[PDB]
RNA sequence: UCGACA
DNA sequence: ATGTCG
C-alpha cells in the first residue's frame, strides 16, 4: 500500500550486463546517500542487486538500526531469503572479485542473524526507487 | 508457450 | 541485449 519512509533503499548500476557493476545505499526518507561500493569490473544486475541488501543488512545491523530494506529486485530478494546467489555467470578469472563477494555475503549471512524486513519497493505504484542511478 | 522483476 | 524468478 504505502511508503515505509524510515528505511533504506539499496539499488545498482551498471556499464553492461554483465559489465560494470556498483550499488549505494540511501535513506529513503532524506535521499542520503549512506553507502556506495567502489565499482566492481566484471559482475551481473542481480549479483549487484544481491550484494547491496546484504551490505545494507551488515550496516544496520552494526547502527543497531530496525529500519527494513526496499530492494526493487525481485531475484535478490529471494537470492537473500534463500542465503543462495544462484547466478549464471561463468566463474573464471575475469569474474573472481564479484564471485569471491558473492561467496563472502552467503557466507556472512550463514554465519549472522537479523531482523531487517527485506520488502519489494513497489516501482509500478511509487516510481523509480531511490537508491536509481 | 508465457507472465513478472530488474 | 542480458540477468533472473514464477
Ligand atoms: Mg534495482
Ligand atoms: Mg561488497
Ligand atoms: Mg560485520
Ligand atoms: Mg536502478
Amino acid at each position: 500500500e504505502e511508503i515505509i519512509w524510515e528505511s533504506l533503499s539499496v539499488d545498482v548500476g551498471s556499464q553492461g550486463n554483465p559489465g560494470i557493476v556498483e550499488y549505494k545505499g540511501v535513506d529513503t526518507k532524506t535521499g542520503e546517500v549512506l553507502f556506495e561500493r567502489e565499482p566492481i569490473p566484471i559482475g551481473t544486475n542481480n549479483m549487484g542487486e544481491f550484494l547491496a541488501i546484504v551490505h545494507g543488512l551488515r550496516y544496520l545491523k552494526e547502527r543497531n538500526s530496525r529500519k527494513p530494506i526496499y530492494s526493487n529486485s525481485q531475484t535478490a530478494i529471494k537470492w537473500v531469503k534463500d542465503k543462495k546467489a544462484k547466478s549464471t555467470l561463468v566463474r573464471n578469472e575475469e569474474t573472481a572479485l564479484i564471485w569471491k563477494l558473492v561467496d563472502e555475503a552467503e557466507e556472512w549471512l550463514n554465519t549472522h542473524t537479523y531482523e531487517t524486513p527485506i520488502l519489494k519497493w513497489q516501482t509500478d505504484k511509487w516510481g523509480e526507487i531511490k537508491a536509481d542511478y
